[PDB]
């Protein structure tokens, strides 16, 4: 089924220290998460650059990340049920805090963690240049040579497209129609390895360390060891969510040229351009595009998805 | 009278060549909107830091213009009835894009130009400190001692923390009152130069060049001397307009570390810090607090405002 | 009216690793200090040298950072009552204890607490630079222009003369006298930005880290988060009150040549030397006067000293 | 009274050995003006820079000093009648040919001596910062705090904008009607520090080196210590006044932002950018602004001018 998907975003300092940070601190809290029987996978990113439709950003590059003073992270945990995420955070609130508050010393924005569903999803399961053999063996076996997938290679061997819109209101229903018909044409492109939309339904409070004045001076004033209060927290998710309504399209590509000039087909191929010009006719903001490497990831989320 | 003011927000390159355009379209980009009765004047800011609020943000200090990879602007504008900033735009069209459109090499993110209502203002006329003398003279000759305000010095010569919250709906009444009483207590801090709060009331989709299908494929097809079709703007300002409630408190400060301690006071001076947590109860996301150098300005919007 | 005065001093190794500990470390205790009613204020310091009294002490000098291997702060609380200073701590132990904690890799002397009386005060408001235009027409509007102060600028913009002094039993109303007639004469100096007088009125155990057995085995085995027995202080404030008894006479000025030149009116100019003469033989120890930076501050309480 | 004013203009090597020739030469020529009793004083100046206008003169700044082989200098001297500066010539003529002609070696083009009459001002004295106190006090013991001036300060420490005008013939009237009006809304902006307009009346030929055949022989043969015949001078100075009639606008400003952005008032506050219009309207050439540095000077013309 489709899970909810929650997506911690924050900005860092881009030097080894803050890699160091992530490499120890990161694993711990995604076991921490994984406390929860509702949590069905993660898939972590860091921005590697902006697309600059032309020179449209003329100052950004797909790879930005030798230059760049900053880092991006957008981390996913993926959610039977939303309530779940928080839940989670509540139950594990102890352990949570403190590992997060740890990245402090590198942090320049955020956390801010807003909550998706999915309104749309073509996305395969993962596989290593290793697996397609015996993939392609058992779906042959099971007569279903339709179910055989692209190669969506794990850990950090694959690019994200992360196209950020905001919509008029009123104009939702013409967005969603529109974008499913852009991508349902979109996946004949070379490496297209697949596709979601997802539709904000709120941002989680005690995700983003956003409490009330009691939490927000414990938060300040942390040696590091002491939990803010978690009920605390002002605001339920649905309270928090935006208008005009926000939506993330996450396309994800072989490699940084198929998705340069594959999310490009939507303005190069005059069939695909009619229809995703009626996207355009919606926004309020963007199309704005990360690019994203999927780095460390639970893949079982893929297969909750496809069951 | 208490003008509107359009925020112009971008991000860019942190090199020479930024600061060079600047220094030649900027001006250029002040002399056309000044075309327009109602413009009553302008200020243009470089975000030089983050107040890092202890070690929140850790990795953030309010000088970060050394080691920033990119440089964020936020030009305001005044206008007497933010219709005439609309209508300014249209009316010189051919001028604005073509030399906006020049600053393409350069930019990473923007532009994005919300409007705003001032729903407080205690905001005084700079001067520079040869200035004093005749100001100080003047307002005893006329009997007005007490009009005679603070020093804030033009041109790059203070600085302005640009505190960023948005608000739990509902509670938006309770921020307002709030922010006003956090505000008359907090000018009794050294080093105060004033004080404005800005509210959203929408956002300039020709300012933000965020056009429907047609104008978005004329900005990204233009060699730079073709304007795109300025009635392709499919919303109008209101209908950008934020939920949750987004609210700027703008606060000038003679240095930074009057800024850091001055603004410092609504955490360490027990009886302002009680108001001010009436503020932080209400807030979906924030504070979060740029500190801005006001270089290039038209001093002349604070004589509308105060007359 | 006159707060008590609580004075944190510690000497720590003077290297960068210290200074950024105080960026992060320091504002979070100020901010926990600020929980309890009764704080009115503080005013923090880096001893910058020490007074060489000709060649009395020459081996030092007025501005000795660049060669020391040691710093020394001295951090001014303000508060309603003495007792508030103590409820502070032990209300506010665990943030507290694990924050000054955290300092322990830099520590070579302190924490050591005394608390004071103020037995007598002509200390100003602080201003910015930018502000005097503004006091001087408020003065002069409501008819006060003998209110109207020197422009004692804060955040590490003036220095203080920090002179110790212990007197022999008996003899100190004698001090106590002379020393005010010392200070109302020294007032005429130029650059005299406000004097004040400390009588010691005991010692902080808590605050000095300072407990039974049980406490100090705490201390000494603490891995960071865990509290020492903050009832296992052994001593009340008052007994640990110094006799001889000690004062501290706290003098501000606009720079180190004023701080230089002004302190030594007291030996240069024979009408004062004559006054300031009865001071000196009711001595045990001193003078003795350290050259401090007030670097960071909660001007305030010279707001609650001067209602 | 108004003084008139003879600007002598030359063009030299920008070389130290100028600056050295600028600082003994110099102050022997203002001691032989200063022999005639209708001398009240001088102004002198070099130019640091151009005012780009945007990118008008884009290969122009502010200041040029740095990168320029050549200094402009441009000195102002001042008369109770313009006829006392030609006799002063024709008396003191053996000192100033012999002291003016050791200049030779560095001059590129000049010396060019144009006399004009003021026929607009509003010029503060100068006074060191030292001063202030003193004249504050001195004008609220007279009763006249309206007389308390700007704080316009000598010897280098403010700058000069030096706008060249030529005005079509038949429109004299409308361009000193409209400066008048530009340069009394101008006085608003911060920073600045007085303005006067000054019309050209003719040239003198004899602080210009223009004689006949006779005296240009002398000169270009001369030793240095042999003065050419002052009585061939073939023009009166009203001879040599020029149609198109030409105007310099005199703008003084504490600072180049201050200049830069108040200047720019003209272009920027739509209410004085339509008076300054019809200034625009009747020009031949200009506007052309110089920055200057008013580096040595004797202050006393303006007690002339404004007793
Ligand atoms: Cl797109
Ligand atoms: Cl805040
Ligand atoms: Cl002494
Ligand atoms: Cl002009
Ligand atoms: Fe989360
Ligand atoms: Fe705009
Ligand atoms: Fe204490
Ligand atoms: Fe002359
Ligand atoms: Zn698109
Ligand atoms: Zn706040
Ligand atoms: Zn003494
Ligand atoms: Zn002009």
């Amino acid at each position: 089924p489709k899970p909810y998907v929650a997506i911690n975003m924050a900005e860092l300092k881009n030097e080894p220290k803050t890699f160091e940070m992530f490499a120890s601190v990161g694993p711990k809290v995604c076991m921490v998460t994984a406390r929860h029987p509702g949590f069905v996978g993660f898939q972590n990113h860091i921005q590697i650059g902006i697309l600059p439709f032309g020179n449209r950003y003329g100052g950004a590059k797909m790879d930005m990340t030798k230059e760049s003073s900053t880092v991006r992270v957008l981390q996913y945990t993926f959610w039977k049920d939303w309530k779940d995420h928080e839940e989670m955070h509540r139950q594990n609130w102890s352990y949570l805090f403190r590992l997060c508050y740890s990245c402090a010393s590198q942090m320049i924005w955020g956390p801010w963690e807003p909550i998706y569903e999915i309104i749309y999803a073509n996305m395969p399961i993962n596989t290593e240049m290793t697996d397609f053999t015996a993939v392609v063996g058992k779906k042959f076996a099971e007569g279903k040579p339709l179910d055989i997938p692209v190669i969506s290679q794990p850990y950090g061997k694959r690019v994200v497209a992360f196209a950020e819109h905001s919509v008029i209101p009123g104009k939702e229903k013409q967005f969603e129609d529109a974008i499913v018909r852009t991508l349902e044409m979109l996946k004949k492109a070379p490496g297209f390895l697949g596709a979601m939309v997802l539709k904000e339904i709120g941002v989680s409070g005690i995700g983003s360390m956003q409490f009330g004045a009691k939490g927000f001076h414990q938060v300040l004033e942390n040696p590091g060891s002491l939990e803010p209060d978690p009920n605390n927290v002002m605001y339920s998710v649905p309270e928090a969510k935006n208008t005009p309504q926000q939506y993330i399209v996450h396309v994800e590509w072989a490699n940084t040229d198929a998705l340069m000039f594959g999310m490009g087909r939507v303005l190069l191929y005059p069939e695909l351009r009619q229809v995703h010009d009626e996207v355009l006719d919606t926004l309020v903001y963007g199309p704005y595009i990360r690019i994203l490497n999927p780095m460390m990831e639970g893949t079982f989320w893929r297969e909750y998805l496809n069951e």
